[PDB]
C-alpha cells in the first residue's frame, strides 16, 4: 500500500534552485499523499570520507585495512556506523529514490559522493553474486535531478562538455543501474543562474509538473545505447 | 630541465596495490631526479565537503551562499582556507599531476572528489572565459593512475561494464581537460585482487617502467571521439 520516497539533498543554501526543486518535490509528493523523507547531507553535515570508523568495533583485520571488505563484514555482521545505517534504512524503505544536486565536474558534489560510496556498501546495494539487474536493490526507481552552469547548448554532442548523457553514465548505469535500480529519465535544469525569473519560474513548474505521473513513467533503458549511441 | 611532480593519493591503506603505484611513482620519478610531492587525503583528513567554511571575509551575497561565486571571490581576495591554497601551492609548481586512486562508482573516491570540487576553484583553475583548451592551468601534464575491482575483459564495449574509457570522460575531460590539463594516457591496473601474486608484480613493474619515459609521452586526443567513438 502507499509508496515511500526518499530525498538525497545536496546544496548548503536552503534558498537555492537546488533548494527550490527540492522543496517542490515534497509539496507535490505530499499532496499526493505520498511519504516523503528528506536527508540534506549539508544540514547532516554527512560524513564524506570512506574510513576505518565506518566499522563499530572490532574489524576482520586490523593490520591492513580494505574499505571494501570490512564493510561488508560490518554489513553482514550489523556494526556498521550508525549514520551508513540510518541511511540504508530509508534507502531499504523507499520506493523511489531521488537526487537533487548541482552539477559538480560532470559528477555530484563530495559529499554525495561520499553518500553512494558508504551507503551503497557490498551486502546492501549490491554483491558479487548479484549485480546490475541483480542489484541488490532492484524493484526500487532511482531519479536523478541536476542543475547545471553551462547552458543547454554547450551540452549538445556538439558542444563544449559533450552531451549531457556522457557524464550520466558514471552515475545511472556505473551506480544506479548497479545496485538494481529501475533508473527514470534525468531531470535536469540548465543554467539556472543564467535563466530569468520567467524562465527559472518554469523549469521548476516542469519539475513539479512531471512529479504528478512519476509513477506512471516507464524506466529509462540504462544501456551503453541510451548514453553514447544513436 | 628538472620537473616538479605532484602525486595525489587517496588510500587509505599504505600497505594497499595503490599505495604500491604510489611509492612506485615516488621512487622511480625521485631516482629521475624530479621533484616529488604527495598529497595523501586520508593521512590528512582533508575536508572533503563544499561550504561557507572556506571562506574567510566577507560574503558577496550573505543573504543567498553560492558556493562557486564566493569561492571565486574568495580566491581573488585572497580569503580562502589555508588547507585550499595550500594545495594551489602544489599544483601551480608541478609540471605532472598524478592521481593515485581506487575506482569508486565509476569515479573517484568521495574524499579525491572533494579536492577537485575545492581546490580547483574558479580564477586559480579555470576562467569564464578561460576553460578548456583556455584552462587556467594550461601547460601542465595529468594522469590518472586507477585500480578496479573489475577486470579488463568487464571494462570492454561489450563488456558489462562498458569500455574503461567510458567512465574516463568527467574526470579527464570535464575535469583536467577543462582546467587546461594535457591529459596523459591513463594507467589502469585492472583487477589487482583477483590477479595472481605474479600478475600483480607485473603491473607494478608496468607502472615504473612506464615513469621512466612519461616525459617523453604525448597527451591523449581528449576528445568524445578517443572516449566513445562514433
Ligand atoms: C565546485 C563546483 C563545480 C562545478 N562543476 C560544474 C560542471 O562540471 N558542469 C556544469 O555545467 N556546472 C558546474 N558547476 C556550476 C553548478 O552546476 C551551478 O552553479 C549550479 O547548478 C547552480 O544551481 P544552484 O542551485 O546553485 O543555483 P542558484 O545560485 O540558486 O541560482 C539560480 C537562481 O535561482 C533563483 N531561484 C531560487 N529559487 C527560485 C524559485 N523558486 N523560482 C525562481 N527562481 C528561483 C536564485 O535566487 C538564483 O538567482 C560547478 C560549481 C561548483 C561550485
Ligand atoms: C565504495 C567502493 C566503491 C567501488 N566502486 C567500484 C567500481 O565502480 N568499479 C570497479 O571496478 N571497482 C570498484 N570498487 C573496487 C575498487 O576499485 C578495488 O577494490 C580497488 O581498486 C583495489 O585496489 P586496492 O589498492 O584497494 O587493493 P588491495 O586491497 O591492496 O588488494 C590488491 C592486492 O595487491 C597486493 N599488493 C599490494 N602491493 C603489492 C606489491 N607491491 N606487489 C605485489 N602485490 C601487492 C595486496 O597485498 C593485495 O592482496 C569499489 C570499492 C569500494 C570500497
Ligand atoms: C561556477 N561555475 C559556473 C558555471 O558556468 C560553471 C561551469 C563549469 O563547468 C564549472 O566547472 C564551474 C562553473
Ligand atoms: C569490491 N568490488 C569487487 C569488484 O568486482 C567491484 C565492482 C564494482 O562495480 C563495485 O562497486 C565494487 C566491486
Ligand atoms: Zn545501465
Ligand atoms: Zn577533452
Amino acid at each position: 500500500a502507499g509508496k515511500k520516497v526518499l530525498i538525497v539533498y545536496a546544496h548548503q543554501e536552503p534558498k537555492s534552485f537546488n533548494g527550490s526543486l527540492k522543496n517542490v518535490a515534497v509539496d507535490e509528493l505530499s499532496r499526493q499523499g505520498c511519504t516523503v523523507t528528506v536527508s540534506d547531507l549539508y544540514a547532516m553535515n554527512f560524513e564524506p570520507r570512506a574510513t576505518d570508523k565506518d566499522i563499530t568495533g572490532t574489524l576482520s583485520n586490523p593490520e591492513v585495512f580494505n574499505y571494501g571488505v570490512e564493510t561488508h563484514e560490518a554489513y553482514k555482521q550489523r556494526s556498521l556506523a550508525s549514520d551508513i545505517t540510518d541511511e540504508q534504512k530509508k534507502v531499504r524503505e523507499a520506493d523511489l529514490v531521488i537526487f537533487q544536486f548541482p552539477l559538480y565536474w560532470f559528477s555530484v558534489p563530495a559529499i554525495l559522493k561520499g553518500w553512494m560510496d558508504r551507503v551503497l556498501c557490498q551486502g546492501f546495494a549490491f554483491d558479487i553474486p548479484g549485480f546490475y539487474d541483480s542489484g541488490l536493490l532492484q524493484g526500487k526507481l532511482a531519479l536523478l535531478s541536476v542543475t547545471t552552469g553551462g547552458t543547454a547548448e554547450m551540452y549538445t554532442k556538439t558542444g563544449v562538455n559533450g552531451d549531457s548523457r556522457y557524464f550520466l553514465w558514471p552515475l545511472q548505469h556505473g551506480t544506479l543501474h548497479f545496485c538494481g535500480f529501475k533508473v527514470l529519465a534525468p531531470q535536469i535544469s540548465f543554467a539556472p543562474e543564467i535563466a530569468s525569473e520567467e524562465e527559472r519560474k518554469g523549469m521548476v513548474a516542469a519539475w513539479s509538473q512531471r512529479l504528478q505521473t512519476i509513477w506512471k513513467e516507464e524506466p529509462i533503458p540504462c544501456t551503453a545505447h541510451w548514453h553514447f549511441g544513436q
